[PDB]
């Protein structure tokens, strides 16, 4: 939805682009008539990651303080970052969205199993020539006029921003901690472009106006370079504090190497280690390793940390190999005769002044019970220095020299390039927990949905949609992705309430079922079949139903894997989905036998063969149950496409007291790896690893 015309800043930003197909506007001030002009995080993902658009935001229409933060939590709370800036340019980086905070439209003219919510900030700074303009001299710098010391110089940087939660894991003494994470990078695999300031260093000669006998007669003047390059990274309050960053120590000049920067977090586990998956309450059960890649080249250049406090860390890239315009020297004394560059540029590393592209690791930690929201500034600067040198006459009696020397006290100008984001550190990424939706199953595709007014209704599933997303925390309660401070509570299921103590907000799964029970009265949940209102029933009855399914949900990070459909046992059999992009199975009663190829099958020998189409596959369904032969076990696959058309291998005829488990393929996303498990006669279950 559009409601409200461009501003004529907007206008200018739209036309100057260079690709003005692929523009899409939004004004922020329609929010305020209809709440769903705003994309939902689905609907950005798939027109920013998907159809490659330029999404641009505009909220400069209202300066009102009211709606200014209105608005602005908004933006926040449904793209997991705010940035008080009057305009925001969304664009795809690495898979994830890249946010461009800006204020005028000169700025942008072109001519696994850790939840986590990740995004990129870009910030681009051209350089103007009155920004790099020095006199020509500096012993004469009144009379020789004015020059650009750089040729097209720009800062040009791409942030990598981690909100995430730790959990305590581990043996005493090497326990992970129990914080909430924000963690900027700049690193090898998501880098920006870089500092630049010239392509070659080029000087000019000058050279007294006036007659010298023991003066200063000649001076050249060299193009710029980078004195030193800084980044300094900032908070807004003291919620947060730095607690891990890399360097660690003062790198060194010469220094060659590439760090991986590890941070380990406490997590609740994977399908490896956490068997019940979307319905295991939150608890920490493993822990992972998060690396970013970092390569360092400091050539001249010393790398120095400083933290002035608990929530500010700099990294300073500081010029120590010929630092000084005298130490570029590569003549000491001629004769006067003598008329030549007394420089050699080569000394100075093309690091300095051609190609610069800075790596470092900033981890900011929070108490676990943080509050309110903090602000992230970094600071990332450049120290343009013009290099003077100027040749000195010596007469004695009969003979004469010259001598050459640097100068050192001549003007420098730091260019800085400022960015800020905002946190909220009740995102609820920071519980630590995966979301998953609450499924009502008589209903082929609604899930629960809380509105504005914290009332619950059955819609459409949408696993971005974080109105439909749960966190199943430590005391089994289910707290709303949209609101961590409201919970389900069978006490009354018309509206979510504050989480408390209270047994009625504390919810357990019955083994081998859909069936979700409430702790303080024992009642299951049920859902209207024709209108999904919830209640609590000590059975099913005409109206209701008591089957409810759980699944991991795509709110935070998309998830790359299902989890297992069915049960594990024996040896896991990894197979790779060929160009046919097709699944064999041998099926009966159940499933005998499944594989990508025709001639690789795992598991049994009997049943029928036939061949499942992975072409548009929405979602598959694992139903389990005590089978004819034996306790539980899978006994069907239904595979469900976007069209509508179903087919399903296996069979529900031979079991009882079946269940069902979903699996929902995201968007664009690829079946690549199989992972199954069988014994000498049939398949007892399947994962699915997927590419986006």
């Amino acid at each position: 939805m559009n409601i409200n015309e461009p501003s004529g800043e907007a206008a200018n930003i739209i036309s100057q682009a260079a690709d003005s197909h692929a523009m899409k506007y939004y004004n922020a001030a329609d929010w305020q008539a209809e709440d769903n002009a705003l994309p939902s995080l689905a609907e950005l993902r798939d027109l920013v990651i998907n159809q490659q658009k330029s999404v641009l935001f505009d909220f400069s229409q209202n300066s009102d303080a009211d709606g200014q933060a209105e608005m602005q939590a908004q933006f926040r709370k449904t793209y997991g970052v705010g940035f008080a800036n009057q305009f925001i340019f969304i664009t795809e980086h690495k898979g994830e969205l890249l946010f461009t905070p800006f204020e005028h439209s000169e700025e942008v003219d072109p001519k696994s199993t850790l939840p986590h919510v990740a995004f990129y900030i870009s910030v681009n700074r051209p350089i103007s020539d009155e920004e790099c303009t020095f006199d020509n001299s500096w012993l004469w710098k009144d009379e020789k006029g004015s020059r650009p010391f750089c040729k097209d110089a720009n800062i040009s940087l791409i942030y990598r921003v981690n909100l995430e939660r730790s959990l305590q894991y581990g043996i005493v003494g090497s326990a992970t901690p129990n914080a909430k994470i924000v963690r900027i990078s700049l690193d090898d695999d998501s880098s920006g472009a870089g500092i630049h300031l010239n392509d070659q260093l080029s000087y000019r000669r000058f050279g007294a106006s006036y007659t010298t006998l023991d003066a200063y007669f000649r001076e050249w003047s060299t193009d710029a370079i980078a004195q030193d390059y800084r980044f300094v990274f900032k908070t807004s309050n003291n919620k947060a504090e730095i607690l891990e960053t890399f360097p660690i120590d003062n790198l060194n000049v010469k220094y060659e190497k590439r760090k991986q920067s590890g941070f380990e977090l406490g997590v609740t586990g994977g399908a490896e280690v956490s068997e019940d998956g979307p319905k295991a309450k939150l608890e920490a059960r493993a822990s992972i390793t998060q690396s970013r890649w970092l390569t360092y080249n400091t050539q001249d250049y010393r790398v120095e940390r400083n933290a002035k406090n608990a929530q500010t860390v700099s990294f300073t890239w500081n010029r120590q190999e010929y630092a000084t315009a005298e130490s570029l020297l590569n003549r000491s004394t001629d004769a006067l005769w003598v008329d030549t560059y007394p420089v050699d540029v080569n000394r100075i590393s093309p690091l300095s002044y051609a190609s610069f592209v800075p790596k470092m690791d900033v981890i900011y930690k929070a108490s676990d019970t943080e509050t309110g929201s903090t602000d992230f500034i970094i600071d990332s600067s450049v120290n343009i220095r013009p290099i003077y040198n100027g040749a000195y006459k010596h007469y004695y009696v009969v003979g004469a020299h010259q001598s050459y020397h640097g100068f050192e006290n001549s003007p420098r100008r730091r260019i800085t390039k400022s960015a800020s984001f905002t946190v909220d550190w009740d995102h609820p990424v920071f519980t630590g927990g995966r979301p998953v939706n609450l499924q009502l199953a008589s209903f082929n595709n609604r899930c629960v949905q809380v509105d504005a007014q914290s009332r619950l209704t059955a819609n459409t599933c949408d696993d971005q949609q974080s109105a439909q997303s749960f966190i199943y925390d430590q005391l089994g309660r289910y707290v709303s992705a949209s609101n961590t401070e409201l919970c389900l509570d069978g006490a009354a299921l018309d509206v979510l309430q504050t989480c408390n103590q209270n047994l009625t907000q504390r919810w357990e799964w019955r083994k081998n079922t859909d069936e979700l029970t409430n702790v303080y009265s024992g009642e299951s949940l049920g859902h209207d079949k024709q209108t999904g209102e919830l209640g609590l029933y000590a059975s099913s009855n005409d109206a209701v139903s008591l089957r409810t399914i759980t699944a991991y949900t795509n709110v935070f990070n998309v998830q790359k894997s299902s989890p297992i459909l069915g049960y594990t046992q024996g040896k896991m059999n990894q197979q790779s989905v060929g160009q046919n992009y097709r699944l064999y199975v041998r099926e009966g009663s159940a499933i005998d036998a499944l594989g990508t190829a025709s001639d690789l099958l795992v598991g049994g020998n009997g049943g029928s063969l036939t061949s499942v189409d992975l072409s548009g596959v929405k979602s598959i369904t694992a139903t389990s149950g005590d089978f004819q032969y034996g306790g539980q076990q899978l006994v069907a696959l239904t595979f469900t496409y976007q069209d509508g058309r179903q087919q399903m291998v296996g069979s529900k005829a031979h079991v009882t007291n079946a269940h069902e488990d979903r699996f929902d393929l995201p968007d664009a996303a690829k079946i690549t790896q199989l992972n199954i498990w069988a014994d000498d006669w049939l398949v007892k279950g399947v994962q699915f690893d997927l590419n986006l």
